[PDB]
C-alpha cells in the first residue's frame, strides 16, 4: 500500500508497544500529528505546555514502566528544549524513544536556513542517536531507537526526521520491521560464581544485602525477601532500590546514601560483606561523591560495564538479579556453614534492629512537631495516614529530597521517583503527571522545592486538562535552600539563593485546580483530605525551613565533598607567555 | 596577586565590559557567586526562575546592545537547558557569552558520575566552544569567547569551566589579557566596487535599497537617509532592519517577507535593481522559503560567508554598510546618470507611494471593527498611540507575529525584538524583559500569543522583583492558532492545537503584577494607560480569533513552503531486503 | 614515591596485561620512550615505518590474541595516522589500547598552535575515546580503557594525554588502579532456551551449526566438534570462524559468503534450520549485502545489540558459545526425538558429503594446472604442502582474497587474518608481522596483491630487524584486479585500476629480505623452501590473472550487490530554488 511517511512513523511506534505519546504541534509534526489522529495512539497524546516539561513526563511514565511506553515527538526546534532531560535519561536508565522532526531536507546544509536542527547536539547524551535520510529507512530506524532505549543498559534515543519525508509517500511492503523477538535477560551465573557467593555470606559475621533500581527492573522482590529471611541478612537499598524490600520488614534497613537513613549508612558501616545486586555504586548513591569505603563485597549486574569501573570486588557476576537470587536460594542448603535458623536467632539480628530503632525513633523527633512553619517529616508522616502500597512518591532536587526519602516507607518497586542520576532541578512535576498517567491506580503525592516548583508549573494544563490529581505539596522557604546551606557552611555567606514566591493558591486556583495554603492553620491533614476528595490535581502550600534536610540533617552520610577547598596550581615556568603578556614587555 | 578561579573569571568578564549577569546558583557555581559578590557586577545580578528563561533573557539584552554585555554563568546541570536560546542567537548573530562550571574534573570520564555536564553537546551550536582543562588557561578562555562572540557574525560562546578549578588558586600575573584594541569593522569598499553600484544605482529604472540588521549593527542611519533622499530610491528593510530608515518617511516600503508589509513585497516584486546593505537574504526573511526571485542585485556584508551563498549577486562587496553608504554618497556626483532632484520629483516616487498608501489602507480596515475577539492590528494601533520613537515591540512566534510586524511603525533601529532566525516559541517575555533589563529608560510593549505565553511567565518573578514594567498583551484564543488554521487547510482537520488557558488575569495578580482583562470592556486604550501607570510589569488579557494573522492575511508573500505535498519515492529493488524481512521469505 | 606522568603511563600498561609496545618517536612520545627503557616492556617495542602500519601491526596481534596485549604509543601527530586500523579495530572486534600523547596542555586551543591533535576525530570511530586533563587521572583513564578495550564487543580504546602531563611529577600512592577483576564471560542460557534449540536440532530434516568469530573467542572447539558428531549435523562457519572446526571433518563444509566455500553456501540453501553461534550475520559475511535469506535460526551470542538487528531469529539468546553448546549436549539425550546414531548414518549425510565433494572437486580443479601465470588455488595447494596446524594464513583485500580463503584448509582458530570487517587495502603485510609477533611458533604465510603491498612494504624495515621471517607471496597482475573485473562487469570498461610494479625481487633485497621470482620459472614449490630456507623474511613474486578470484569465480554467493543500478530521482516540485538559479530567471 502507499503511505505517507507520517503513517508509517505511527505504525511503528504501535508495533513496538507504543501507549502514550507526548506531542508538541508545528509545521514540521503537521503530517505526525495528523497520521496520530486515524489511529489507536492518537487517542493518548499529551500536548504540553513546553517540550522540556513533555520530556520530563516522558521519563517519569518510563522510569515506573521500565520501558519505552511512553514516546516524544517534537516539532523541529522543539527537539531544542529537550537535553536535559534526556541526560537524566542516559544515566538515569530510562528507556525513552525521541522522534523529533526537522525542517525540509532540501534546506538542509544552507547556512541561511531556518529551523534547521542540529541533531547532532544529542549524540553526547543519546545511546542512540540517528538522522533519517531516506524515506524506506524510518522503519528501521525506529525498530532500532526501541532496541537501544530496552537494552541493558536502559537510555533514550532520538530519530531527526527530515519532515519532508513525512509527507512522502511509498509502497510500505516490509518497511516497517515486524515479528521481532527480543532475547531474555535471565542470565544466570556459573555454578562456581554462585557457590563462592554463597559461601562468604555465610562465612560473614556482620553481612549485608544492597539491592539496587535493578532489582526493581529484575522483578527480584519475592527472591530478595526469601534470601534474606533464609541467611538472616540485613537489607539495604539505593534510592531507586528502595521498596523492592517491605520497608516495614525488621531486616529493612532503608537506603544508604547521603540523602538515605541512618540505619543503612550505620549497617553499611558495620558490615563486614556485601552482596550487591543490580546497583552501579554511583556517585550520589553509594559512593556519595567516591568517598565510600565498599567493605568486601560480590558484584551482580547485567551491564558488565558497571562492574568493577571503580569499586573493585572480591567478584563481579555478570547475572540477573532474580535469577542469580534464586540460583543462591538453591544452593545454600549445600553451602559449607550454612545452618538454617529464623533470622530472629541469628547472632547480627540484634545490631541491624538496634541501627532501625534509632532510626525510627530519630524520625519520630522529626515529625512529631506541630505548627508553623512545618517539618517536612511531619507532611511525609501525614502523607503515610493515607497512602496505599501502590501509591507512588515524587520529588524535587533540594534540602526537601532528603525529608521526603526519609519519610517514604515503601512496600513496592519503582514507587519513588525524581531526577535521580542528575539532579536536574525542575524535574518533579512533570515526572509527576509521567508517572500518574502510566500509573492510572496510584495516588501520586509531590513534595516538591519553590524553587523547583517554579519550573514547570506551566504544566497544570496538562494537569487539569487529562484530569491528573496528582496531590502536590509545595515547601515554601522562599529560597534554593540546599544553596543557602551549603554557601553558609562554606563561605558564611549566601548569594544568588533568595526569591520571591507567588500566591501559589493563587496559581492553583487560576488553573481550576484545588489549592490551600496551611500557612495560618498548620492543618496538613485536613489540606490532604479536603485535596484528595475535590479529585483534582491540587497544590497545598506548607512553609517550612530553610535548612530543613539535605544539607544539614544527620543521616551518616560521607560526600560528596561539592565543598573543595582549593589548592595552590604552580604557575607554567617553562617559558611561554599569557596573550596580551607581549604588552607588558614593552 | 594570589586568586580563587573564581576571582580571575569575574576579572575576566568585567575586563570585556560585561555589565549584566544572569546566573543560576548550585554546588558548581557557588565560588563563582561568591566572587561576584566582590564585584560592582554583583549587583548587576538576575537570578531567573529557569536557565532557558535566562539565556533568552542575555539574547534580549545582547540583540538591543550589539555586544556580548550581558553573560550567563550557570551550575553544571542547568547548562543543558541553553540550546534553545543558543541556536537562536548563533543564526540570529547575536552576541553571548556563557560560562558553564562543570562538575569536579577528577570526577570527570567515571561512568557513574552525576552531574558531569556533555560539553561537546554545545558543539554543533555555539560559534565557539571551550572545555578549560587548567586555571592558568581561564582567562585566555574568556578573551577568547568574547572575540569570536563580538566578531563578524556576531554570536554566541560558550566555556565550560569545572568547578575545582573555581576553588584553586593561583598567581594571577599576567592570567587575564589585558589592554587589547579590537580591529575597527569600517571596512572600505574599492573604488571601483563603488563606482560599479553607483552605476548600477542610477541606470536603474525602478532601483530598491533593501536594509538589514547589518545596517543597525553598523550604525549607519543617518548616512542611509542622506544616500536614499539623494538618489530618491525607496527603502525596504528585513525585520531586523525595520526602523534603520524611519517609516514615516515618503519613501519607507517597510519590510519585505512573509510577514511583511505589502508595500515592501509590492516593490520587490517590481524593482529592476537592488543595493543589499546588511542582510543575509534568509529563510524566513527575504528569501522566503528560497522561493523569492532576487532582482539583479548588489550585495555588501562584512561576512563574505553570506555573499553568494545562494543568491548570486551581479557585485559582492565586503564592506562595512555604513562606510559603504559613505563612499557611495560621495563618488554619486560624479556619476554619469545622476540627476540631483528633490526625491519627490522623480517618476518612480509616485508607485512607491501608492503601494504604501495601499497598505496603510489595508493595515486601516484590520483596525476596525468592535468588539469581541479583537483584532491584533487595533491592539497595535493602541500601542502606537502611546508608543515614543526609543520604545521597543517585542512578539513571540505564531499567527499573532504578522499583526506585530505590520503593526509596528518604527523610527529608530534595534526596537523590534524577537526569536527572528529560528522562531522558538517562547522567547517573547523573557527576551521584553532582557531589552527592558538593557534600556531601563524605554518602555517594552510585548505581544504574545497564549501558546506562547506559557512557556516563560514564570519569569514574572524577575519581572516584579526588578520592577521591569514590560508591558504585555496576551492574545487569548485557546489555540496554537497559526497550527489550527493551517492543519484545517491541510487535512481538513486540526489535531494538538487546543487547549486551556488559565485565568491570565489571575496569574498576574498572584505574582503581584498588574492585571486586566478587555473580555467585557474592548476597552485596550485604557488597559494600556492603567498597565503603564501601574508602574510594573502588566498583563493584559486579549481575546482574538484562531485565524487572524500569519497563517490566513495576505501580505504579498511568497513562501516558505511548509505545507508540503508529497512525492511518491521508487522502493529500492537491488535486492537487499528490510530488517525482519528474512520471515516473510520462508516458506 | 614522586613518578613522572611518563613512569605512571609504563606501570598502568605493565600493569593491565600489555606484552608488546608498538611506538613512535617525536618531542611528545620522548618522556615515554624515555620510561620504557627504564622497564620490561621497553625490551619489546617495534618502531614502525610508519604510524598506520604500526597500527595494523596492532591489531594483527591482537586479533589472534583476543586482548589488548599490544598497545601503541604515538607522538602528537602521529596519531592522526590511526583511523583506518582503529575503524576495522571496531567493526571487526579487535582489542586494542592506543596511546596518544598530544602537544603542551598550556598550548591548547589557542588557533595559531601547531601539533595540537584533534582528537575529537576518534569520538565515532573508538569503543571509547578519552582526553586525559589531570596528571592524577592517567592511571584511571588507562584502566578504563582496557575495561573497554577488552569487554564484549571488543574493539579500540583512544587515549589522548597532552605531554607536559608525562613530563609532570607527583606522588604515586593509588594512582595506577591495582587488583582489578574481571567477571568471566561463561553466561550461561536458561534451560528452556536450552531445551528449544535442543529441540529445534533435532527435529530439523537439514540442519546446519554456523560457528562465527566468537566461538573462537570462547574457547568452544572442543563442545562444537562434541556437539556436531552427537547431533550428526554438518558445519558452517564465517571467515572469522574458520578453523574452530577441522576443516577436513566429513561434516565440514567451510566458510558461507562471498568469498566461501560453496559447500557452505549450498548447505546454508538447503538447510531448513540454522543454530548461530558467535556470528553478527555481517554485511560482507553471512548477510552478503543483506541479500541472504537466513532460514528458521537459533542465535546466541554474549552481545545482545547483535542479535535481532537485522535478521530476526525464531529465538535469541543470550550467552557464551561454548558454555551454550555444553549445555546443549547435557540436555540433548532428554529431548524429544532424539536418538544416538553415529553421524555417518544420519539421513543428511550424504547430501553434506556431496556439498563438499563437488566443492574438492572444483579446487582441485583450480590447482592442478602447472606455468605461469600461475592460479592462486595452485599457490595454496604448495603453501599447503609446508603448512603446520599452527601456521597462520594472512590475506590482503581483492580479486585474490578469494582463492585465499579457499585454499585455507585449517585446524585451529584464528589462523585466518585480514581487514575482516572494513576491507581496508594494505592490510596484510603488517597485520602478518603483528601476528607473527604475537605468535612464534607460527609460520606465517601472506598472499597480497600488488596494489596491497605497495600501501606499507616499506615495514619491510621492521620484518628485517627483528627478524620476522612471514613468506610473502605478491601476486603481481599489474592492477586493482578486483577493480578491474566489477568495472568490466558493470561499464564494459575499466579506469583507475592499472599501474606499474618496481621490480619487487629488487625491492625485497634492498631490505636484506630473501626474494624470487617464478615469472620464468614457475616454480612456487622451490620458492617456498629456499625462502623457509633462508629464515628471513621473504618475498616471492607470483605474476597472475587480472580476472581470478573475488570478482569471477563461482562460490555460491548471492551478493553484496556493489553493482548497483540507479533509480530515477524525483525533482522537488515544492518551488524553492537551487543555488545561482535567481541568475537564470533573469
Ligand atoms: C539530591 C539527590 C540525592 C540522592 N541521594 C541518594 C541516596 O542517599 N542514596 C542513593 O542510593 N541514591 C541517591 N540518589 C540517586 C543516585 O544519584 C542514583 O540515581 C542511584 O543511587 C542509583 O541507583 P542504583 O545504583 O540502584 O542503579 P540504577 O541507576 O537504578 O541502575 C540500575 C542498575 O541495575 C542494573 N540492572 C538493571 N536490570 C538488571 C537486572 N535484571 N539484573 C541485574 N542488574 C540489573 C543496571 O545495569 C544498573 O547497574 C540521589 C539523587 C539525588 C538527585
Ligand atoms: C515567524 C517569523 C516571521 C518572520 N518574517 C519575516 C519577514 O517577513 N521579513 C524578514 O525580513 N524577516 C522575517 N523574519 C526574520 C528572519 O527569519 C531573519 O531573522 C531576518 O530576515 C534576518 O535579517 P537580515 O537578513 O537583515 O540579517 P541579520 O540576521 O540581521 O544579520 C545581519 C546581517 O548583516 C551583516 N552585518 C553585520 N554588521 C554589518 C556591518 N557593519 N556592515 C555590513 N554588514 C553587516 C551580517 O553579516 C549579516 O549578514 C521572521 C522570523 C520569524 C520567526
Ligand atoms: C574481501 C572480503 C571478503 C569477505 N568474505 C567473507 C565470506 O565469504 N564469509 C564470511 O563469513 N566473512 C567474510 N568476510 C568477513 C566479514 O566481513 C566479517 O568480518 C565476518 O563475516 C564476521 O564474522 P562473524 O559474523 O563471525 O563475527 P565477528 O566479527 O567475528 O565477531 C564475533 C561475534 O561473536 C560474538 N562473540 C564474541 N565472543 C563470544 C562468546 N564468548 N560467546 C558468544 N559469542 C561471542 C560477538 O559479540 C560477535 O557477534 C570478508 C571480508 C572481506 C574484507
Ligand atoms: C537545572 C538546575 N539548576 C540548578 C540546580 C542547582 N540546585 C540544586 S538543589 C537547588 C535548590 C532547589 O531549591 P528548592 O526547590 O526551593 O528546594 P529547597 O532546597 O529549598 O528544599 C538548586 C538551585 C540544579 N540541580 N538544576
Ligand atoms: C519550541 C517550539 N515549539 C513549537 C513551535 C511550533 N509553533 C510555531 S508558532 C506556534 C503557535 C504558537 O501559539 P500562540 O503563541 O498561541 O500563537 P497564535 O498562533 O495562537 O497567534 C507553534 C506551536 C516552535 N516554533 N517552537
Ligand atoms: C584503503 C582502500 N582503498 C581502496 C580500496 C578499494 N579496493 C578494494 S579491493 C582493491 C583491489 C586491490 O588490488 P590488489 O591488491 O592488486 O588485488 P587484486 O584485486 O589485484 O587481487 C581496491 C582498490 C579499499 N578497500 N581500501
Ligand atoms: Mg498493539
Ligand atoms: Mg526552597
Ligand atoms: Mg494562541
Ligand atoms: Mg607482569
Ligand atoms: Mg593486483
Amino acid at each position: 500500500a502507499i503511505k505517507r511517511g507520517a503513517d508509517l512513523i505511527v505504525e511503528a511506534l504501535e508495533e513496538y508497544g507504543t501507549e502514550q505519546v507526548v506531542g508538541f504541534i508545528g509545521a514540521t509534526s503537521h503530517f505526525v500529528a495528523d497520521a496520530f489522529s486515524k489511529s489507536h495512539l492518537g487517542k493518548r497524546v499529551i500536548n504540553p505546555a513546553t517540550e522540556l516539561g513533555g520530556a520530563w513526563m516522558v521519563n517519569g511514565y518510563n522510569y515506573v514502566k521500565d520501558r519505552s511506553a511512553a514516546v516524544g515527538a517534537w516539532h523541529c526546534v522543539g527537539n531544542l528544549l529537550l537535553h536535559a532531560a534526556m541526560q537524566e535519561a542516559r544515566t538515569g536508565r530510562i528507556p525513552a524513544v525521541h522522534i523529533g522532526l526537522n525542517s525540509d531536507g532540501r534546506l538542509a546544509g544552507r547556512s541561511e536556513a531556518a529551523q534547521q536542527v542540529p541533531w547532532q547536539s544529542f549524540t553526547p547524551i543519546a545511546r542512540s542517536t540517528q538522522r533519517v535520510e531516506r524515506l524506506d529507512k524510518v522503519g528501521e530506524a525506529i525498530h532500532e531507537a526501541f532496541r537501544v532505549a530496552e537494552g541493558h543498559p536502559a537510555g533514550p534515543a532520538y530519530v531527526d526526521i527530515p519532515f519532508d519525508l513525512t509527507a512522502d509517500q511509498i509502497d510500505d511492503k516490509a518497511l516497517v520491521p515486524r515479528g521481532a523477538t527480543r532475547a531474555k535477560s535471565v542470565l544466570h551465573a556459573p555454578n562456581e560464581d554462585v557457590r563462592e557467593a554463597a559461601a562468604q555470606l555465610v562465612a560473614a559475621k556482620n553481612p549485608v544485602i544492597l539491592a539496587g533500581g535493578g532489582v526493581a527492573r529484575s522483578g527480584g522482590s519475592e527472591a530478595l525477601l526469601k534470601l534474606a529471611e533464609m541467611v538472616g541478612v540485613p537489607v539495604v537499598t539505593t534510592s531507586t532500590g528502595a521498596g523492592v524490600f517491605p520497608e516495614t520488614h525488621a531486616l529493612a534497613m532503608g537506603s544508604a546514601g547521603f540523602c538515605g537513613w541512618k540505619s543503612a549508612n550505620d549497617m553499611m558501616a558495620a558490615a563486614d560483606f556485601v552482596l550487591v545486586l543490580g546497583s552501579r555504586l554511583s556517585d550520589w548513591g553509594i559512593a556519595q561523591g567516591y568517598i565510600t569505603k565498599m567493605p568486601k563485597f560480590v558484584h551482580v549486574d547485567t551491564d558488565p560495564a558497571v562492574l568493577g569501573t571503580f569499586y573493585f570486588p572480591l567478584l563481579s557476576v555478570v547475572a540477573d538479579a532474580k535469577t542469580f537470587m534464586e540460583q543462591l536460594i538453591e544452593v545454600l542448603p549445600g553451602t559449607s556453614g550454612f545452618k538454617a535458623v529464623r533470622y530472629q536467632e541469628r547472632e547480627n539480628f540484634r545490631q541491624a534492629t538496634e541501627f532501625r530503632a534509632a532510626w525510627d525513633g530519630w524520625v519520630r523527633e522529626q515529625e512529631s512537631g506541630d505548627g508553623m512553619p512545618a517539618s517536612m517529616f511531619r507532611a511525609m508522616a501525614e502523607v503515610r495516614k493515607v497512602q496505599r502500597p501502590e501509591d507512588i512518591i515524587v520529588t524535587d532536587i533540594g534540602n526537601h529530597t532528603l525529608p521526603m526519602f526519609g519519610g517514604a516507607i515503601l512496600q513496592r518497586p519503582r514507587r519513588l521517583v525524581t531526577s535521580m542520576a542528575e539532579g536536574i532541578l525542575g524535574c518533579g512535576f512533570p515526572m509527576a503527571l509521567g508517572a500518574q498517567l502510566a500509573e492510572p491506580n496510584s495516588r501520586v503525592f509531590l513534595g516538591t522545592g519553590d524553587g523547583a516548583l517554579y519550573y514547570h508549573f506551566n504544566e497544570f494544563r496538562v494537569a487539569v486538562e487529562h484530569k491528573l490529581p496528582v496531590i502536590t505539596m509545595v515547601f515554601t522557604n522562599e529560597s534554593y535552600g540546599a544553596n543557602w546551606t551549603l554557601m553558609n557552611h562554606q563561605f558564611g555567606q549566601n548569594n544568588w539563593t533568595e526569591f520571591m514566591n507567588p500566591d501559589w493558591v493563587g496559581i492553583a486556583k487560576a488553573f481550576g485546580a484545588y489549592g490551600e495554603s496551611v500557612r495560618e492553620t498548620g492543618d496538613i491533614a485536613g489540606a490532604l483530605q479536603r485535596a484528595i476528595d475535590s479529585g483534582k490535581p491540587a497544590l497545598i502550600e506548607i512553609p517550612v525551613s530553610k535548612t530543613q534536610g539535605l544539607a544539614s540533617d544527620p543521616v551518616g552520610g560521607v560526600g560528596p565533598n561539592l565543598l573543595l577547598k582549593g589548592r595552590e596550581i604552580p604557575v607554567d615556568t617553562g617559558g611561554s607567555m599569557y596573550p596580551g603578556e607581549n604588552l607588558l614587555h614593552l
